[PDB]
């Protein structure tokens, strides 16, 4: 099905926030659930899926090329697993020393071609999951040549070469996938309602299939990362069958902006458990009119949002109040009627939805279900024949934008929007003493005053933090698995336009500080290399299994920026 790319593209997420362990299993994992299973009729949905959003088929020549390439690619990296497997499992025979070195640097130089074939061409934008797969493999194979070189025989100069690479090509790689999504994104921006369906698809759609597998191309860093790593994804995607699935534009003013608007702006997570919705009845037909929702920040707090839309307490339909399992799917029943001769104008709006729960796959109505299917736009990352357990992501929150157009002889517009968030960003963080654990500081609980989250750059796998003075960033609450006594390093993921002190408070008592450096100039677009890693030296333990954890930054001037994606606590062993 056309849907095979999200799939296979949520299956690899689900496994690289899983299993990223040190040895062969990544390079195995990658075998299994992508180079020795795709077929090249399968990899032509990966170019179809793009092809479509765009309005635009790679020219056949080409097109027929690239699935040569990537067919290639497939029966060179299964080889390389083949002398890798046998090698790993006699590391002192000469023969299979020799052997997986040469196959190294025959999938090395496919993927060098590979990639370079998928960068010097006019179709950048349709090739652009199938770049994100070479380079994915790329930046494993090069790992593994920095994991295991010296076993094999490279010399000491040429692992260092080859990790020297390794970092390069994180760099190059994300930046011609950022680069290529902006372009594509805005070549979509547009006035209407349908222009934005198509805008916020292919928004969807990379995100899923590139810009997800992007943000974890940091832990391929083995130096960085030498044992096993937890990320977590906090980006939301957006679904609404009433702009999505209608047949023509809204007739309102700005209806691109109207529905662009229907996306929060960035803010630390919360995770819906209350939501109570209000019918309303607008020329005849009744649509859902506004609703409450009630949430939780990672600290357990309510947060209690204004009101969407019309929303009367009065008969209020309950869909949740306070259920600590989330919704996995939407099944969506729009409604778009017009009159005729005489009430040209639309009602555009959702009749009825049903939600079904994860874990209990319990369903709850606003009036009746429909057919409209969010698992066909947010599929499952695994196939167990239960997607109430194999989701990919929960229904994080609900928004809602209108136009009433039957004041002023233009179309009634009711729309929800459906936030959801992948299934890895948890409300709560947990730190594991068998992991370098990273928590997104999106993740936090309460901003210090003068502290914001804006918008990531796109490959974060989420929104970031910013200070222009001293002070402290944000307020995290951790829970400690196992033994108290562990020791812990902070390490920050940061980008500076200065010289800075960084440091964590622990459980609200002891500050541990380093001096850092400057990554980058004021006004500089932020791209991989604008971020660094600032690791406290001083290990310290938690006092207690729940424990405040603070990040902040000192000792600059006013006017600077500074932007914290991420705090990670390395076990010290």
């Amino acid at each position: 099905t056309g849907r095979l790319p999200l799939d296979i593209s949520l299956s690899l997420t689900r496994f690289l926030l899983s299993e990223f362990v040190p040895g062969v299993g990544v390079a195995f994992g990658l075998f299994d659930l992508i180079w020795g299973f795709i077929t090249p009729s399968d990899w032509s949905l990966f170019l179809l899926q793009i092809e479509q959003l765009i309005e635009q088929r790679i020219e056949t020549l080409e097109r027929n090329r690239a699935i040569t390439t990537l067919r290639g690619l497939a029966d060179s990296y299964e080889i390389y697993i083949e002398a890798l497997r046998e090698w790993e499992a006699n590391p002192n025979n000469a023969q299979l020393r020799e052997d997986v070195r040469i196959r190294f640097a025959n999938t090395d130089d496919a993927l060098i071609t590979a990639i370079n074939n998928f960068t010097l061409t006019s179709f950048e934008i349709p090739l652009l999951s199938v770049y994100v797969q070479a380079a994915n493999l790329h930046l494993s194979l090069l790992r593994d040549a920095v994991s295991f070189g010296q076993g094999w025989g490279l010399d000491i100069a040429t692992v260092n070469n080859h990790y020297n690479r390794l970092i390069n090509l994180i760099h190059r790689y994300t930046k011609h996938c950022l680069d290529t999504y902006n372009q594509g994104l805005e070549n979509l921006r547009g006035t209407n309602t349908r222009q934005w369906a198509q805008f916020n698809q292919f928004r969807r759609d990379l995100t899923l299939t590139v810009l997800d597998i992007v943000a974890l191309f940091p832990n391929y860093d083995v130096r960085t990362y030498p044992i096993q790593t937890s990320s977590q994804l906090t980006r939301e995607i957006y679904t609404s069958s009433v702009i999505e699935d209608s047949p023509v534009s809204a007739n309102i003013p700005n209806g691109f902006n109207r529905a662009e608007f229907g996306v929060r702006p960035p803010h630390l997570m919360d995770f819906m458990n209350s939501l109570f919705v209000t019918a309303e009845t607008v020329r005849s037909q009744t649509v859902w009119g506004g609703h409450l929702v009630s949430s939780r920040n990672t600290a357990g707090n309510r947060i209690n949002f204004p009101s969407y839309g019309v929303f009367n307490p009065g008969g209020a339909i309950w869909i949740a109040d306070e259920d600590p399992r989330p919704f996995y799917r939407t099944l969506s029943d729009p409604v778009f009627v017009r009159g005729g001769f005489g009430n040209p104008h639309y009602v555009l709006g959702l009749r009825g939805v049903a939600f079904q729960q994860t874990g209990t796959n319990h369903t709850r109505t606003f009036r009746n279900s429909g057919t409209i299917d969010s698992l066909d736009e947010i599929p499952p990352q695994d196939n167990s024949g239960a997607p109430w357990n194999d989701y990919s992501h929960v229904l994080n929150h609900v928004t809602f934008v209108r136009w009433p157009g039957e004041i002023s002889g233009s179309d009634s517009w009711r729309a929800p929007m459906f936030s959801w968030t992948h299934r890895s960003a948890t409300p709560t963080n947990t730190i594991d003493p068998e992991r370098i654990t990273q928590i997104p500081l999106v993740k936090a609980h309460t901003l210090q005053s003068g502290t914001t989250v804006v918008r990531g750059p796109g490959f974060t796998g989420g929104d970031i933090l910013r200070r222009t003075s001293g002070g402290p960033f944000a307020y995290t609450i951790v829970n400690i698995n196992g033994q108290l006594p562990q020791r812990y390093r902070a390490r920050i993921r940061y980008a500076s336009t200065t010289n800075l002190r960084i440091y964590v408070t622990v459980a609200g008592e002891r500050i541990f500080a380093g001096q850092f450096n400057k990554t980058m100039d004021t006004g500089d677009p932020l791209t991989f290399q604008s971020f660094s890693y600032a690791t406290i030296n001083t290990a310290f333990t938690f006092p207690m299994s729940q424990s405040s954890f603070t990040v902040g930054a000192d000792t600059f001037s006013s006017g600077n920026e500074v932007y914290i994606d991420r705090f990670e606590l390395i076990p010290v062993t």
